[PDB]
């Protein structure tokens, strides 16, 4: 009954010449997310929520964003390693919820694939993983398509 | 002991000619929230947090925002979950929301068949920053705890 | 087994001529907040988990956090954990995280391993990315 909650946030700029990878899904699009890694904003937010629930710091503490070994890093591999460290700390994952905010492209066709990827990486059934997709109702830099944001919440138990 | 958490986010533009309805409360104001529904940003954020905790997707996949919140609660129950508590924040530079918070909590508690002491609504400004600080929209955030 | 969750949000403008205090820590930097954004978010998350309203209805931001914790306890709740994120484009916050965690854990009378603080930039986007403000987000779990 030693439950703990974590929360996560990430944002990346949307720029030409990059793959668009969200929730482990390579989405065909003229632009992609800019980062040292593959810039998977959704997986990073979930990773942060998991480290946070376990009181293990944050994604930047665990994976160096200047190490050449993480250039173009597969963020699913990072999420699996996060889950491994959370387990080593003594915690079991109970559920993850998340939101992606993007003006474009349409994300609804890809949500089920993202959910399946996250569930596989966390060794969870599909019914403990949720991904919600939103626009920002045309407001701000999100409404202008300059970046994509993700939010996440995770419940774990020791 | 099968607890789950959900989180929700919503934002809508403030435009002339619409009533301002937040948490089911009609607030006197020169503008109101723009949307296909009544654009109740707080009820939508709570609805998304409840769908998220139950792993039932989101408000866009599933659909007056109180009727929608009641239907969301029905679908959460249909999945086998009981709602334990909801917490939330509204971010608006104007108008003042404190006089309306208790009516909002009462509306949410009635719609979710919860006691008042399991529902919470918090009010914030954005310190004059961004589109929220310029009064161009209102944001809501929500967290929900459920149990199977 | 009567668990409850709360969530908190705060933001303040960042301009020259003020000290930068986050999580009770004075951080060397050319600008400061116009205002402890992290402690307020945590305070709001705790009031929210207890269904006691918000920081504006109830009230140094450390003294406020300690009083918030006292009211949460008198309402019958024990705090189980806090997690949080600070979004600031500059300065680097990683060197101060342990000091922030120590201050929060002390104020909440929690073991250190139940308090977490995460740090992010906003990738140069928006008022946060331009260094015009700093945001904090928080989540708290309590039990009656
Ligand atoms: N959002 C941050 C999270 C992060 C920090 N250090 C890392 C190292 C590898 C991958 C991601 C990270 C980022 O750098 N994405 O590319
Ligand atoms: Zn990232
Ligand atoms: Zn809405
Ligand atoms: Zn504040």
């Amino acid at each position: 009954m030693d439950f703990r909650i974590g929360q996560g946030y990430d944002v990346h700029q949307l720029v030409p010449g990059r793959p668009l990878i969200i929730g482990g899904v390579t989405i065909p699009y003229e632009r992609g997310l800019l980062g040292h890694s593959d810039a998977d904003v959704l997986l990073h937010a979930i990773t942060d929520a998991l480290f946070g629930a376990a009181a293990l710091g944050d994604i930047g503490r665990h994976f160096s964003d200047t190490d050449p070994r993480f250039k173009g890093a597969d963020s699913r591999a990072l999420l699996r390693e996060c889950a491994s460290r959370v387990a080593q700390a003594g915690f079991a994952i109970r559920n993850v919820d998340s939101t992606i905010i993007a003006q474009a492209p349409k994300l609804a066709p890809h949500i089920d694939a993202m959910r399946a990827n996250i569930a596989a990486d966390l060794d969870l059934p599909l019914d403990r993983v949720n991904v919600k997709a939103k626009t920002n109702e045309k407001l701000g830099y999100l409404g202008r398509g300059e970046g994509i944001e993700a939010q996440a919440a995770a419940l774990v138990v020791r």
